[PDB]
């Protein structure tokens, strides 16, 4: 009996069902969301949440776009910050605090990210940070310390690739990976409020990756997630979402390590890109459905719900009181990786929250990165094309 089976039956019996549209395709994130829901549904006399898998996150936002066209939104959905911006154009979203959800104790950063014109429109739910995954066996074999600096990391990847006869730094030629290099080379996406894709730090970041491929230390991963490609060739390092944790753990036929990101200097870890999603509540929802969402959101922000969800997945607990929860404490005591994810979460950058940012990051920025990495397009020429297509789109 799967938790989605148990939820179907809970909702079948319920007098009020609040649909939650999500983009977990499976693994620990889908399971942890459904187990959270099963528990919530059991505490409710005939009031239920129905999680509805919509595919991945981009399938989800396309489904929500169609639901606006059709004029039938769910009660709740996962949303990135740029998706929340796009939804506020449609005036589609309920202010969270007006629902009566108490947000004191939520990570102020995570709260900053969902705050539009001073009003909170989302609940931070499954917020991830990039971390450095590494092959502890391979570093130990060659006496290679975990790199604390970008310079050390490049050196370590060169040294290991030469030793193992293959590129040991594995990356997705995508916007998320580029963000790690761009941010830690001093890059910023907004220059006096203008979106800039082709800044000298963007060229530098894309040039570092393209050179890492040419020099034999970086391996572009073009089919599946990094964690789906493990076992094919020597692997030392990736920079990847904390949500990948359980997937790396299950796949890896080596002792997986997690470290904070290499930074400019030893004074501080690199910044990681914040990913994952916020829950939003749609205005179109009935008052009955809204009240279910209010109680579901208070439940999701409870220390225990956060502790269980975060330790199950490798998401970052969004509340102060989650770290004070004994279930969290007992996992952290046994597994140094949860502290390592939380500590990395102090060094956290966000992509722009422009309504068009989802199209830009995949169709424009993502494509330029692929052109440079996969087709050896000149990094500046690739990014200057991206900057023009973005400017066109935003005009
Ligand atoms: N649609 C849309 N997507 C966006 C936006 N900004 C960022 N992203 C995507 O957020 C994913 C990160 O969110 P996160 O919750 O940290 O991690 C995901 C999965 O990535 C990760 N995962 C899943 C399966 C697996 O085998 N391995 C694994 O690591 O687990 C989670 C749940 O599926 C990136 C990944 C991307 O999908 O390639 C593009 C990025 C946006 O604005 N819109
Ligand atoms: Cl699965
Ligand atoms: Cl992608």
């Amino acid at each position: 009996m799967k938790p989605e089976d148990v939820i179907k039956e809970q909702c079948a019996r319920a007098k009020v069902v609040a649909e939650l549209w999500h983009g977990f395709t499976g693994g620990a994130p889908k399971a942890a969301l459904e187990n959270l829901v099963v528990e919530f549904n059991k505490a409710q006399q005939g009031r239920c949440v129905r999680p509805v898998p919509q595919g991945g996150y981009r399938d989800l936002s396309t489904k929500i776009k169609a639901a606006f066209a059709a004029g039938k939104v769910p009660t709740m959905a996962q949303a990135f910050e740029n998706n929340i911006a796009l939804y506020l154009e449609a005036k589609a979203l309920l202010p969270i605090e007006s629902l009566g959800v108490k947000l004191q104790g939520v990570n102020l950063t995570f709260l900053n990210a969902v705050r539009f014109g001073g009003v909170v429109y989302g609940v931070p739910f499954n917020k991830s940070i990039q971390v450095l995954y590494y092959n502890k066996d391979l570093l130990k074999k060659h006496g290679v310390p975990v790199p604390a600096t970008l310079e050390e990391f490049v050196a370590a990847a060169k040294k290991l690739s030469r030793a193992e006869g293959g590129p040991v730094y594995w990356f997705q030629p995508d916007a998320s990976t580029f963000a790690y290099f761009f941010f830690n080379l001093g890059g910023s996406y907004l220059k006096d409020g203008k979106l800039v894709l082709n800044s000298k730090e963007a060229v530098e970041a894309l040039t570092l990756l393209q050179n890492g491929v040419k020099e034999g230390w970086a391996k572009p991963i073009t089919s599946g997630y990094i964690n789906q490609n493990l076992g094919s060739g020597p692997y030392a390092f990736s920079v990847d979402t904390s949500a990948g944790y359980t997937y790396y753990l299950r796949a890896a036929k080596f002792d997986l390590g997690v470290a904070t990101l290499p930074g400019r200097t030893k004074g501080q870890p690199g910044y990681g890109l914040v990913a994952g999603t916020n829950l939003v509540v749609f205005r179109q929802a009935s008052k009955e459905e809204q009240a279910v969402a209010k109680d579901f959101l208070e439940f999701v922000l409870s220390p225990r719900a956060q502790a269980v969800f975060a330790t199950a997945t490798g998401y970052v607990p969004v509340t102060e009181g989650a770290l004070k929860d004994p279930v969290y404490q007992a996992y952290a005591a046994e597994n140094p990786d949860y502290a390592t994810i939380v500590r990395q979460s102090r060094y956290a950058k966000f992509e722009p929250a422009l309504a068009e940012w989802e199209q830009i990051r995949f169709d424009i920025l993502g494509q330029a990165i692929k052109e440079a990495i996969l087709n050896k397009a000149d990094p500046k020429a690739a990014l200057d094309r991206a900057q023009k297509l973005a400017e066109d789109l935003l005009s």
